[PDB]
């Protein structure tokens, strides 16, 4: 049908495609951040924001997925076969999953623009030649200055 | 987690299991039913409505398991391995994805209370024995089944 | 060119595929239908309707492939491909056609909005499975459902 | 001349002719409504309606071929030819002479707008597939719902 | 029904018969120029103009005839009959269907009154002796 | 990116694919066109028009393509395979480049509105069967 995850976020495939694809964290990670931080809102019965739809759709299709890897273990016989089906899971599928989830708790905890401007500004920063750019690598964070 | 998807809305898993598992509609019946009613609203770039965001993720969700099975078909040589994983992606994977389409689909379609209201006549129906059971099982419907307008 | 015959009009190719083949009346009753309804007014020389006007150009193409299927009839000799070419215009593209014929004479009947609802609610009706839908198809009709015209 | 008896009426010879031809009752009962609810009127000094006109003027000319088929059974020998003439005249005029009795009659009943509306039902009905169309075939009635 | 398409833009059969067969561009060169200059509209969900509905229904049912002249191609193993009806399909039939292209596309471009009045001085060019007809045909121009 | 460097113009590629490959002047006629009309316009330090900036660009680009033909011819020294590019660099290229110049210089001397009717009248031109097409074909022109 033609639908964009993030264009009604403001983003787009193609610029959070703009990052490195070993830059985002991996899901592991990023369940843990979600679980850490918003599990009583992701939780709760309400809305509370288009990222909380978001999220929770999104790892319940994570869940769905490693359920699906959970039964081609036990009920595939073949190994080579059991083992590409699942290393396809992992790493195809993993490497959009994370984008999705670094994406949408990011939004949550910084804001959406300025995850997006750090999108774009990290995404310059890598193709910058080293010469001529900061030497630290953009990152973002909630501490205030002192 | 413990998300429960509906929850979020109003229903839960288990109120939407008064409905069997063959009452749901094929995955490609309701992406049709999706496109020819919602196609402009689920391309746009604004945030419609809490349906239309999980709609959308549930839309690109399946695409990502049909490219999956398109994957598993190229690839995996093993006849017998590869039948089963599709079938499993197609059957057991397909289930859910009917049911949160059909959900989505009919809160939008004819509203929250009347699907919520229309799940609980439902379960009345399918749960009186078959002898006491009339033959007008409940239904959605923005029309009377007799639409008498002559002009 | 990818264009939609009923989405000029608020329809969708795919939300008029859920009636199903024995739902419209035939070519001949769909023509008689137009011309014993709207023959003044589909053979004026004004634009009354995009309605009108679609059904004018659907009944000159149906007159074009019925001089085709003449033609083939009289110019081809072999019987076998005389009677597949038949069939398949008759059978075929008839099938689009009647239900381009029925989509206009609802519409310009009932009314646009009737017309989609109606559509809508066959939709959900047809996806049904058989043991949960009610056995009377929602009916679309000028007549009260006694059919008793009074007064 | 091309004249059309109902365009003045409303109503057309296409439009009846979109009612099945078995449809309109037989001559001789429709004769017996009209003796029945109007010969008080069709027979009095008064134009009273132009339905009454032309009930009137059908009436009279059925009666005249009637009086033709009588003396063709009287005056012609041949049993062949007087027998394809009698049907003749009793279907194929008849059937015309039927749509008019009928569509006059109803007029003058149940209102002209009413017939003509009740004509386009039944003709979209009788085409509509019956799974599809109300079960009851429509019919007119001045008995009032209680 | 003798409907006579034109009748409710103004023309007729009568005022179309003016401009030969022949006068008439391809199927092909029309829909270019068609899918060229209104595509945007063409798709669009809006009763733009009469044209537009029309054209509409003219490209789908020309498609519709595409989809009858593959399926023959392939369907049909008598070869003779095959060539046969494809070559009907496509001339015969193409004929009115690059007539009906024509007059909308033009109408479209130029104005009503402006390809009525080229059709009553095409029928002028083409009446006229070819002694005394100018060699520069009427031709339909924005510029 | 599919960018369609026209679309901005109001023209699109399926607009300009109404005139022929060989209706466009050589890239040198164009270039002195450009020289002798606009010369002081395209070395002028301002924003003109953004048909000023498109042709800066073009010409800036053919001056590129041009110094390239040369650095082959000198430093190839295999004649076929150099024979092979420079006429590549003059004619496959050169096409789309005299397409650009010939556009955009028409843009700047006629008016844009006038370039895009013009173009649909060639279009209707070229689309005319030969025996009812006039010999006289469409030309830009402000006399």
């Amino acid at each position: 049908m033609d639908i964009d995850t993030y264009k009604e976020f403001g983003a787009t495939v193609e610029l959070l495609s703009f990052l490195p694809s070993d830059f985002f964290p991996s899901v592991r990670d990023l369940l843990d951040t979600a679980s850490a931080l918003y599990r009583e809102a992701l939780e709760s019965p309400e809305h509370c924001s288009p990222h909380h739809t978001a999220l929770r759709q999104a790892i319940l299709c994570w869940g769905e997925l490693m359920t699906l890897a959970t039964w081609v273990g036990v009920n595939l016989e073949d190994p080579a076969s059991r083992d590409l089906v699942v290393s396809y899971v992992n790493t195809n599928m993993g490497l959009k999953f994370r984008q999705l989830l670094w994406f949408h708790i990011s939004c949550l905890t910084f804001g959406r623009e300025t995850v997006i401007e750090y999108l774009v500004s990290f995404g310059v920063w890598i193709r910058t030649p080293p010469a001529y750019r900061p030497p630290n690598a953009p990152i973002l964070s909630t501490l205030p200055e002192t």
